[PDB]
């Protein structure tokens, strides 16, 4: 069963096998007086692994590398951060020290710098416009438009029909948008629609936080965002 926030002590990382050669990683961290779970993705890349997002902080990201080595045993050689928040880039310095080449779009790298967050080393060209997609080894990176943040990327694994939505996709049990400081609430529904349109075959959809679902999470997230638009 998918691990929940109460089951993962802060500082520990779980891996969850989604499909052959595709895992999520799950960690926990405090924000504003509460502890939240957070997901990223791991994808087999030949004899290497591609990491999607840090485990939300340096200590957690170190535990991620250790659990990957214990459970999978192949080297993490590249990492992509899907936007500029700490649950996506926090721990990039650990990855760099471990020999991982870290990547983000130029938009993410600028926004991280303004915010004072860690900055991935390498810039991903080809993702500046809504609807843009690029191949990155075993995945396709997709920029759907502004949503949770202006830079948020989603990631699709074609070999497995896994869509990683990151923080632009809410888990089903989440009923309130909560903190939307950096969001674009007017663009979010249209960006979700571009995701649905480009990845209609997605069999698994992983939110940035909480339990996996299927494509129903997209419309779920929309309705939760519009409920904040109205009141
Ligand atoms: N690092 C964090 N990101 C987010 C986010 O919404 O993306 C947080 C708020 C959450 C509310 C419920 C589950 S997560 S905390
Ligand atoms: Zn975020
Ligand atoms: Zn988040």
């Amino acid at each position: 069963e998918y691990p929940t926030v109460s089951e993962i002590p802060v500082g520990e990382v779980r891996l969850y096998q989604i499909a052959d050669g595709v895992w999520s990683h799950i960690a926990t961290q405090s924000f504003d007086g509460a502890v939240y779970p957070s997901n990223g993705l791991i994808v087999r890349d030949g004899d290497e692994l591609l990491l999607i997002d840090t485990a939300w902080g340096a200590k957690n990201t170190a535990a991620l590398l250790a659990e990957i080595e214990k459970q999978i045993g192949l080297p993490v050689t590249r990492a992509v951060s899907t936007h500029f928040h700490d649950d996506r880039v926090g721990g990039v310095d650990v990855l760099r020290a471990a020999g991982v080449a870290t990547y983000a779009s130029p938009s993410t790298r600028r926004l991280a710098e303004v915010e004072g967050n860690e900055i991935p080393t390498h810039s991903l060209e080809g993702l500046s416009s809504s609807g843009d997609a690029v191949r990155f080894g075993p995945v396709e990176l997709f920029y759907p438009g502004a949503a949770h943040s202006t830079d948020n990327l989603v990631v699709y694994v074609p070999s497995a029909s896994v869509l990683y939505g990151g923080c632009a996709i809410y888990e089903l049990s989440r009923t309130s948008a909560g903190n939307v400081a950096d969001a674009d609430l007017a663009e979010w529904p249209t960006s979700i629609e571009r995701i649905q349109q480009h990845y209609p075959e997605a069999q698994f959809v992983i939110p940035g936080h909480g339990l996996p679902g299927g494509l129903d999470l997209l419309k779920h997230t929309t309705n939760v965002v519009k409920a904040h638009t109205n009141r």
